[PDB]
């Protein structure tokens, strides 16, 4: 009775006098010990106490209601089990009054709470705060610091960090620390104004060391690797090129302007865990993660883009052109073998070469399939190779049905040359917009046109009358009619009104209808490929070119042995700290816009 | 084309949905009954239709809500 | 229900859910003499109510009708 009375009095908060009177009455009842006051001052359903209930309903009276409540809890000296009390329901398991005060942006009351000994590292590991399916729950890091940082509350973030009891290196039920959470909730500038990057910088340089960035969560990823796994481009572009110009914290940076003289400057980026020389690099993640759909932007970032460029011009261009040449010669050999089929000079040399090349590339593509318009070329290359090998094995065998497989393999390898004509800008754009046509639009056009063919063929062959000279009318059996309709679509059939029809006017009407409607489908296809793709063709061509180049470069990188890879070893050495000597990647630059008296550099004298 | 296609498709889909809506009997329609119940006033209990949302732009100290405990 | 940047607005369906003689939704869809519905059918409860009716029963009934008509066509 009095429990719900005080609960409603504090939730409404319409006055503090009656809540003070209720507190006095409860104290009188408790006098005639602390466990009883707690049991009477909380609701044993979830554990929601009067403090939590007050904070949930912010009315202009809370600023004094909470003070009265803390004074009362100090009268019995139960503040410990009072403020640090938490929920028990399976939804908000562990949720504490501090996360409630922060979620409602009450900074002054948060101060009054922490001054009252509010447990600052209380982990809210409830099934609501760690939701599996999004849109039902709000994952934020499960810590008051994580909360005040994800909901853009820098005042309270500083208020928590300046405190001593805080623990910035804390790890939650998912293994994350504060930085993993900031990475997890960073969406995009168009929807956030990018405060999470600011809070990232603040929290990072406040705990000044590599403690936060070096830990991994229960997925075995670091905040850098984490923002790489998801598609967080902004946070990534910050972490990769982060310059800290203060002296004592300069060691935390990942880009050191070390050489600037005038409008020219040589930023010296970092390649600690970016250069694919680790288990899961940021680069191999950014290229091999195909479930993010933002890489067209992430592969233009500071060290990633030029590292791809350097690996390319160092070895990948060479290996890729070698592969193109080998495949072209294998294809010309298939062509000549097909042409000069038997109606060891032409047989043994060429046949053994195509055998070995096809078997090795088929094993390669097959084991490539076993990893999990982007990468179906593995499928089609493997299919063509198996086709060649089956054709030649049947030729060796007692089956003269080998020529079909052989010539189909040749036509398919010449089709697969489309993979290797991704290389230069002209051929890249050409090949990829050919692919866009073929896959996007002409295929559905072919489907609807085949439905046209089926319907009009059965109609016409149903209108025909058997000739007493059955060849007196070309639209005879169904397949004949379909062939004539095909030829009419391409422009080779014949329009003769005397098709031995029983309703020549109606038959002519149906035929004109078919040719008109397939003409209309041609026009519709033309508009679909001349108005829609023409806008984004330039951009899609470039992004697909870039992604395929990244994949090929990183694939060749694996195809090489350890010693040769170490012989390539993109990047240099560079001393930046007392003893750091971490890898780096120089990038010269020129900027005439922002003039600044240079203060930070590694080399006083520009080299 | 891109906009007109979608607007005419949306009109068609609305018409078909509302069409089918009528093609069904009263009992089955009541068995579908999009929406839930919800108490807002002293005694209102009118029909309602929940819509979750996410907005990072406008931060406000939440003052009004039905269920203080988020489910 | 709002907690942080997440929130659960609880719209109303008093005279909108076609369970009345002349509801707002059946008016908004069956009035073809206004020529603005391409915008009105994107409003707050109307759009998602169409979506929910669809995914609940209309997708099924429409696909059933398509299948029946396709079989009638192939048998013709
Ligand atoms: C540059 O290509 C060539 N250069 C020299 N000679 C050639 O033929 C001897 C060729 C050639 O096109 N070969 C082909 N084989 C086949 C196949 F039957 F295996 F499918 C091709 C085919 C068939 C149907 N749909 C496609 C789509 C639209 C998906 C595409 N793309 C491709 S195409």
């Amino acid at each position: 009775r009095l429990k719900k009375r005080i609960f409603a009095a504090v939730s409404e908060g319409c006055v503090e006098e009656l809540v003070e009177l209720l507190v006095e009455l409860q104290e009188l009842c408790r006098r005639r010990v602390p466990d009883f006051l707690m049991h009477k001052l909380t609701a044993s359903d979830t554990g929601k106490t009067c403090l939590m209930k007050a904070l949930l309903n912010i009315n202009p009276n809370t600023k004094e209601i909470v003070r009265i409540l803390l004074a009362f809890a100090e009268e019995n000296d139960i503040l410990g089990r009072f403020i640090n009390a938490e929920y028990t329901e399976e939804a908000y398991e562990g949720q504490t009054a501090l996360n409630i005060a922060i979620e409602r942006r009450q900074g002054d009351i948060a101060a009054l709470l922490i001054a009252a000994g509010a447990d600052v590292n209380a982990h809210a590991k409830g099934a609501f705060f760690n939701p599996k399916y999004q849109h039902e729950g709000f994952y934020f890091g499960e810590t008051p610091l994580a909360l005040a940082a994800c909901t853009n509350q820098p005042e309270i973030v500083q208020l928590l960090m300046e405190h001593e009891q805080t623990d910035i290196t804390s790890r939650d039920s998912r293994g994350n620390n504060i930085l993993h959470a900031l990475v997890t909730v960073a969406e995009d500038f168009k929807t956030q104004n990018d405060f999470v990057k600011r809070m990232y910088d603040m929290i990072l340089l406040r705990s000044g060391n590599w403690e936060l960035e070096t830990t991994r969560n229960n997925d075995g990823l670091t905040p850098l690797q984490l923002a790489a796994k998801m598609g967080k481009a902004e946070i990534l572009k910050y972490i990769l090129s982060r310059e800290i110009k203060e002296k004592r914290l300069r060691s935390l940076s990942r880009k050191f302007t070390d050489w600037a003289y005038g409008p020219v400057s040589s930023s010296l980026y970092d390649l600690t865990n970016v250069d694919t020389t680790t288990d899961n690099s940021v680069l191999e993640i950014t290229v091999y993660n195909t479930n993010i759909d933002n890489r067209h932007e992430m592969l233009t970032l500071e060290p990633l883009h030029t590292l791809l460029h350097m690996k390319w011009k160092k070895f990948a261009k060479h290996m890729f052109f070698l592969s193109f040449c080998f495949y072209f010669f294998y294809n010309i050999t298939l062509t000549l073998v097909s042409y000069y089929r038997p109606r060891g000079w032409l047989q043994l040399l060429g046949r053994m070469f195509v055998l070995i090349w096809a078997m090795c590339i088929s094993v390669k593509e097959g084991i490539a399939i076993f990893l999990l318009s982007d990468a179906w070329f593995h499928f089609v290359f493997f299919i063509q190779a198996v086709l060649v090998i089956l054709s030649v094995f049947l030729y060796l065998f007692a089956y003269k049905e080998y020529l079909a497989c052989l010539v189909l393999a040749m036509a398919l390898g010449w089709a697969n040359m489309l993979y290797y004509t991704r290389g230069f800008q002209s051929m890249s754009m050409y090949s990829v917009m050919i692919q866009k046509v073929i896959l996007h639009d002409v295929l559905k056009f072919l489907f609807v046109y085949i439905v046209f063919l089926l319907g009009f063929g059965v109609a016409l062959a149903s209108l025909i009358e058997k000739c007493p000279n059955k060849d007196c009318s070309s639209y005879g059996s169904f397949s004949d009619a379909v062939l004539e309709l095909f030829k009419l679509t391409i422009g080779l059939g014949d329009l003769n009104i005397q098709q031995n029809s029983k309703y020549p006017i109606l038959f002519l009407f149906l035929l004109i209808t078919y040719v008109i409607l397939t003409f209309v489908l041609l026009l519709n296809m033309l508009i679909a490929l001349m108005g829609e793709t023409v806008e984004n063709v330039s951009k899609e061509s470039e992004r697909i070119w870039r992604l395929q180049r990244a994949r090929t470069i990183l694939e060749f990188e694996k195809m090489l042995p350890e010693w040769l890879r170490s012989r390539f070893r993109m990047g240099e050495l560079c001393k930046v700290a007392e003893d750091d000597f971490r890898l780096c990647l120089r990038i010269n630059e020129v900027k005439w816009t922002e003039w600044k008296t240079h203060v930070s550099f590694l080399n006083e004298d520009p080299g």
